[PDB]
């Protein structure tokens, strides 16, 4: 319970010392706070925030007041009482799961994960976001990157069994390759929204693919119809019918990550905050399932042989073999366990006979109205999963962190595409303006941001986390705390963040897709894929 005016009276008195305007203005303010009770929780975070304000104001005016120590042990009294004021007022949270799937078809085992959420919580809507302009993302990026791959491959024909041309050399030749395909494709997209306006995406997408590619428009069509059918009866969400979302600051952004970048994660990431703002509710990743019930597997001990993550995936292979909820779910790590170990895991599964039994329902959920609760795992918050009320105050700050950040990537990305020069003379231009630009404050974002340009062609390239992803939400919890907006050096600990996590057993993040990131790939899969190409091109 914060501190009452007559208490920091007492703390911040001076024998003799008048009682400054600046002073007398935290005091007003705090007795105001107190007399707060019938305010809603963000009125009265406001109300910190202006005393937090005040507080500096004060400390700034007054450089060698005695007062300051006091004030400054009274500033973090006010961040306790953000704490306890997010902790202590909950509101319901508004009974819906939101899933994205842009860019393409949904595949049967999105929909099959999807159907778990579905089956254990018959409470909840259920919105799966789609866009019904850009159902040819996905075929438009595949096209390009293989047509990359053939025109990288032939050039190696020769100088072929020198290793002088690995894995590293394809990948670096082929992003040349890519670029330039891209850029002759926004270069068209653009041209044809001058032309006319009215052109929606796939429009666009569907004629540059018959153009560049001998792409068939009918079979494009037929494709679209199977596409938009398909999510049409999967409780179908369309962004284009999402008018606050078309309207706000981010749509930009969007259509950048969707339409110039192809990267359906990063325009995922812009969506879901945009969802849950507007909305309220849970957002999860369609590669993500229903928490396990914790008694479930309460009997059978982890071998020492087998880590946390090996076991925590077992325990949904092992549901998955002898429910058969998920048709053809992997057995790989449940294969491999001591006979004596699955029949334990079969023993226990033999004993239930209703769903409900294996995965638990989310039920009636509350969360503070100042709060986006996000996800864990052993490396930190992730937003593969997300609560939040309609309208949080954390849900808006993110909005304004992932706009800032891109504010801050167009600034230094735009100029050096306008150059109109080839990927590396690009690459040095954008690089030199990011390192220009960089200051103490952003100086750690900065240096995350060198490789936007090859998101998802290019082995270990995760920018996209830095700019819509994790790093936005761990800044806007900071914005939080400390009574500001635009936060760039994040300085938090695991528990500060540890207050705004999602409860372990509302999730299972240990799934078979988990392990396969749509928009990434680490250098394992691009020696894996390159050997691919390689053999699939010459044979
Ligand atoms: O073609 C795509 C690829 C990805 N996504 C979205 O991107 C999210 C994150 O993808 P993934 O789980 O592979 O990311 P990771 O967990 O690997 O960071 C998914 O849940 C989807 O909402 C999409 O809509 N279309
Ligand atoms: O921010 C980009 C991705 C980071 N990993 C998350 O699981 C995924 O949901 C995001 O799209
Ligand atoms: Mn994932």
């Amino acid at each position: 319970s914060l501190v009452n005016r007559k208490q920091l009276e007492k703390m911040a008195n001076v024998r003799f010392r008048t009682q400054e305007d600046e002073y007398v203005a935290i005091l007003d303010a705090l007795e105001e706070y107190h007399n707060m009770s019938e305010n809603t929780v963000v009125e009265k975070y406001l109300k910190l925030k202006d005393i937090n304000s005040l507080t500096d104001i004060y400390i700034d005016t007054y450089k060698k007041s005695g007062r300051n120590k006091a004030l400054k042990k009274f500033k973090e009294y006010l961040v306790t009482e953000v704490l306890e004021l997010k902790n202590n007022n909950l509101t319901p949270v508004e009974k819906n799961l939101h899933f994205v799937w842009i860019g393409g078809q949904i595949n049967d085992t999105a929909i099959n994960y999807i159907n778990q959420w579905k089956d254990v919580n018959s409470d909840y809507n259920v919105n799966v976001f789609y866009d019904s302009n850009a159902f040819l993302i996905n075929t438009l990026k595949k096209t390009v990157v293989e047509s990359a791959i053939n025109d990288t491959l032939e050039s190696f024909r020769e100088n072929l069994n020198d290793p002088r041309f690995d894995y590293n050399k394809f990948f670096r030749k082929r992003m040349e390759i890519i670029y330039d395909k891209q850029k002759n494709f926004i270069n068209y997209y653009k041209a044809q929204r001058e032309e006319n306006p009215e052109l929606i995406i796939d429009d666009i997408v569907k004629t540059y693919l018959s153009n560049e590619y001998s792409k068939e428009i009918d079979e494009l069509n037929t494709y679209i119809e199977e596409s938009l059918n398909k999510i049409t009866q999967n409780s179908g969400n369309d962004v284009r019918n999402f008018e606050e979302f078309k309207n706000g600051e981010s749509f930009n952004l969007y259509e950048q990550e969707l339409v110039e970048r192809w990267n359906l994660a990063a325009a995922s990431d812009i969506l879901r905050i945009s969802a849950l703002k507007e909305i309220g509710g849970m957002y999860l990743d369609v590669d993500m399932l229903p928490g396990i019930q914790p008694d479930l597997f309460e009997s059978i001990e982890k071998p020492s042989s087998v880590t946390v993550d090996f076991w925590e995936m077992t325990k949904l292979e092992a549901i998955m073999k002898y429910k058969e909820y998920i048709p053809e779910y992997t057995s790989e790590h449940f294969d491999m366990l001591d006979e004596e170990v699955q029949s334990s895991f079969e023993s226990v599964l033999a004993s239930k006979s209703d769903k409900s039994e294996i995965f638990s329902s989310l039920g009636d959920m509350e969360a503070s109205p100042l709060e986006v609760k996000i996800a864990f795992n052993s490396k930190g918050i992730i937003n593969q999963g997300l609560i939040s009320v309609k309208d949080s105050y954390c849900s808006n700050l993110i909005v304004k962190q992932i706009e800032n950040r891109y504010k801050i990537l167009n600034n230094s990305l735009n100029p050096a595409i306008s150059e109109d020069n080839d990927f590396n003379t690009t690459t040095n231009t954008f690089i030199d303006s990011i390192m220009a630009e960089a200051n103490a404050d952003n100086g750690r974002f900065m240096m995350e941001l060198g490789k936007y340009l090859r998101v998802g062609f290019f082995p270990d390239v995760k920018t996209t986390i830095n700019l819509s992803g994790p790093e936005a939400y761990a800044a806007a919890y900071q914005d939080l705390l400390m009574f500001k907006e635009g936060s760039m050096n994040i300085h938090l600990i695991e528990a500060d963040l540890r207050n705004f996590e999602i409860s372990k057993t509302n999730i299972s993040q240990s799934t078979e897709q988990e392990m396969a990131s749509l928009w990434s790939f680490d250098d394992a899969r691009a020696k894996a894929q390159f050997e691919e190409y390689k053999r699939n091109y010459f044979e």
